[PDB]
């Protein structure tokens, strides 16, 4: 998986792909939580001493969940006031998971967090302040709804003005906070290594040179589209661009850096890693397309589109995407 | 700009894109040709004795035009026969050019030859036919009408049950013929360098090996588009999937290998050479997919819509699909 945050004169882009093994498909679904919902977590934290059992929505969030090999798992979602916040795998967190420490803060299973932040907070310091106020915390060291072991991820947290929040469990078990705005390096962020590992990798390349992408290895790894998104973003030019093609280049910029194909064999994993689907958020203005790299199709629509609904909904969106629809066809939940 | 045939269980797939520098932005239009249309030869082929100055149409023709940088050259054409031509940039053909050899056959300008092809003959060995006959030649070195040069250009046709050709200018002067099925390397063609120059480059590569891309250089050159085109398309797995699925995998690989970013320069050139547009088609059952990349729109449609029309047609297609069309709206010429 590989996110990327754009700034651009019509809003703060964000582009997010959704990558695994071809042995266990994604499957994209999305739940939408209106304002005022009494809301029950999802799985246990029994590792954790108090669980944040119970919550009310405080701002009407869109939560995309994958459901062929993460259970339901929230993975991306946002908010009617731009928030977005996101899971992505880091599998070099995976020795660290059993040694985070319980800090006494009311633990989210990790099938939720993504979906409960986005429900109770609209700014990326308000965020930051919630952790650090003990308000909640990640259940890290907990198995996500419905799965046996401990998932090895890593979170980050755009607002609307562009603030990122990057949420990563380091050696030891610690978590490391890092922030930054969207013309920093934390603009990308992929998979494994860890984030210190990355930078260390980029010290090598000059990015004012316009022919570094180049210069750069490539590969289907994390370390490969992260240098590669970095570069690829610094030498995107917006200027004089339509909104329509302001959103196309920044896709198209997106697919050459990142998007994985199929078939394609990492040899530090022995493991293919396709991109399954993505999404493309603009936070300012609540617009979001969905697309299927199955079928190759996508829709576009408003987050703004389903303020109508009182009660949670929930659609299975890839599906549906797959089958050529052009509108979200919505279930109660 | 890159080309990709693939065969498959619903139809021989052909995927091509149109690269140019950014400073001199592609154009797409289309012109289709009816059955018995009386055609008149663009621009004059004065190196040459004789000129294919008049021909008629004999198979239903779609020619995709380049009206930007190549003032209206036709570039990819399809027929309803299921028959492909097309002409790519090969740079490395331009000393060569004036040093084609007149073999008396009536010539035909470059801005036309591809359209020629389709509109006359309905496989590749009709075609080579044709050229070892003397029914026809390309005019290497004439300029293309209106131009002031004759253009470094490379062709191949690739028929409907996967029988490729490549003609190719090289020292000389010679127009060099390799022949290959769309399972042989010839399902891949780029730019410069030369055939035998690509060929070279790719012994040092084991495309057995599913993780070979990611041992390759990538760059925007068509040496390095040509070979990972080859590495992809080798394993990429069509069992399984429907139609849609299989025309979204040629798609994605396809892009994956070969798709050119806006802001990346070639430090070969010194200059960038982004995509600007492709085409999908199922030479099986006449399937078209027109993709700008400058709006991220696509419209699919079909040669059959055409084949009503009485008298030649032109679309800017291009421009019709960045201004958000869902259908195409024909003029007469
Ligand atoms: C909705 C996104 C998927 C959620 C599961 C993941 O974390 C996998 C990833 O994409 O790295
Ligand atoms: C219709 C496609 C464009 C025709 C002009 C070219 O031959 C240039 C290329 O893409 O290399």
């Amino acid at each position: 998986s590989s996110r990327l945050v754009t700034e651009t004169q019509y809003g703060t882009m964000l582009m997010r792909t959704a990558d695994w093994v071809s042995t266990a498909p994604f499957d994209g679904h999305m739940s939408v939580f209106p304002v005022g919902t009494e809301r029950t977590m999802r799985g246990q934290v029994a590792e954790y001493q108090q669980a944040m059992t119970k919550w009310q929505t405080k701002y009407h969030t869109l939560s995309i969940e994958e459901h062929g090999a993460f259970g339901g798992l929230s993975g991306q979602t946002s908010n009617e006031k731009g928030l977005s916040v996101m899971a992505l795998s880091q599998h070099d967190s995976e020795p660290y998971l059993s040694q985070h420490k319980d800090n006494g803060a009311p633990a989210v299973n990790t099938a939720d967090v993504v979906s409960f932040i986005t429900e109770r907070y609209a700014t990326t310091a308000e965020v930051k302040a919630a952790l650090d106020n003990g308000e909640f915390q990640i259940a890290w060291a907990s198995a996500p709804n419905g799965m046996e072991h401990a998932a090895p991820l890593h979170y980050s947290v755009v607002d609307a003005d562009g603030n990122i929040m990057l949420i990563q469990l380091v050696k030891g078990g610690e978590q490391k906070i890092y922030l930054g705005d969207a013309e920093s390096d934390l603009r990308v962020k992929t998979n494994d290594p860890l984030q210190e590992k990355h930078r260390e990798y980029m010290q090598q390349f000059d990015l004012k040179d316009p022919s570094v992408a180049t210069k750069m290895p490539w590969s289907i790894g994390g370390l490969e589209r992260n240098s590669r998104l970095l570069a690829m973003s610094t030498h995107m030019d917006l200027e004089g661009l339509s909104y329509t093609e302001t959103v196309a280049r920044q896709k198209g910029t997106f697919d050459a850096a990142a998007l994985v194909p199929f078939g394609v064999q990492d040899p530090k994993t022995g493991e293919d890693y396709p991109s399954f689907f993505s999404m493309q958020y603009n936070l300012d203005n609540g617009d979001i397309w969905f697309r299927s790299l199955m079928s190759g199709k996508e829709i576009k629509f408003n987050l703004e589109d389903t303020k109508q609904f009182k009660t949670p909904m929930h659609a299975d969106i890839m599906a549906q995407v797959d089958k050529g629809a052009q509108t979200i066809t919505w279930s109660k939940m």
